[PDB]
């Protein structure tokens, strides 16, 4: 079926939970043996969210190459994304090592450091220009260059230096700051505006390594971001845009990381975002 009318048909019939459970039943199951080794317990935020072995990002290190991060490679859309958990106190250096090694331009953050009165990820970037951060375990230096605070999101320019080689690179930090503590946003308008700002920066383009996107577990809000982006790109590429099937795209993405889209409300919000976004594109 088309999307907008499939949408109203699920609303009128109140069957979002049944649709979402079907997705959960059909989703791929691949091994994640490296994630579960005992030496990696303090590298995982949640025991039930792990990267598959076949698609995990490897750190360029011989001691321990493990990080909780996955490469989502979308062949028809010609887009790639790295989806990862919010960094932990003992993985902030690994996080920036990955950004460096994978040649990423942009980092997309969809959570606040504290939500619901608890810490959802480490404070992993500097907040003042004159107070830079040094990650001694991976030999990197990170400096805040500029910050632009808007009503729904903040964009930061950061400098990442590899202290071994003295090479430097400019990284863009795109921080969506207004996702509610509970539920999903009422309108997709600010989320779509944010997606378009990431696109306009070059961070999603083939001349750079894959964008790094995270929330707390790296599957819920993060899944909504890449699902909406890929569906809108396919609607631009194909002769028949009504052929784009958001459930099929989501199942393809779940071949590369488990659990993408965590609730039926997130599924409905993803439909809403693609529907409204397709009208603005034209
Ligand atoms: C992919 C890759 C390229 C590279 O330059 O080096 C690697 C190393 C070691 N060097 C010193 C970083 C690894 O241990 C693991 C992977 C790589």
């Amino acid at each position: 079926m088309e999307m907008e009318k499939e949408f109203e048909q699920i609303d009128k019939s109140g069957s979002w939970a049944a649709i979402y459970q079907d997705i959960r039943h059909e989703a791929s199951d691949f091994p994640s043996r490296v994630a579960k080794l005992p030496k990696n317990k303090n590298r995982n935020r949640y025991r039930d969210v792990s990267p598959f072995d076949h698609s995990r990002i490897k750190l360029h290190q011989e001691d321990n190459d493990y990080i909780n991060a996955s490469l989502i490679k979308m062949e028809e859309a010609q887009r790639s994304y790295i989806l990862t958990q919010g960094p932990l106190p003992n993985t902030v250096g690994h996080f920036w090592e990955m950004v460096w090694e994978q040649k990423s331009r942009g980092v997309v953050m969809l959570n606040r450091v504290m939500e619901k009165g608890s810490l959802k990820c480490a404070q992993y970037w500097p907040q003042k220009e004159e107070k830079e951060m040094i990650f001694e375990d991976t030999n990197l230096k990170l400096t805040l260059i500029s910050e632009d605070i808007k009503s729904y999101y903040t964009v930061r320019q950061l400098e990442l230096e590899n202290l071994t080689t003295q090479e430097t690179r400019e990284i863009l930090h795109f921080h969506y700051t207004t996702w509610p503590d509970f539920g999903v946003p009422e309108s997709p308008a600010s989320f779509l505006n944010f997606l378009f700002k990431v696109r306009e920066s070059g961070s999603l383009s083939p001349e750079h390594g894959p964008v790094v996107v995270h929330c707390s577990a790296g599957i819920g809000r993060s899944g909504t971001f890449c699902l909406a982006d890929t569906c809108l790109l396919l609607m631009d590429k194909r002769k028949d845009p009504s052929s784009v099937d958001i459930k099929k795209v989501l199942l393809e993405m779940r071949k590369f990381r488990m659990g993408l889209i965590q609730t039926a409300d997130q599924l409905r919000f993803s439909y809403l975002a693609v529907i409204e976004g397709a009208k603005f594109i034209m």
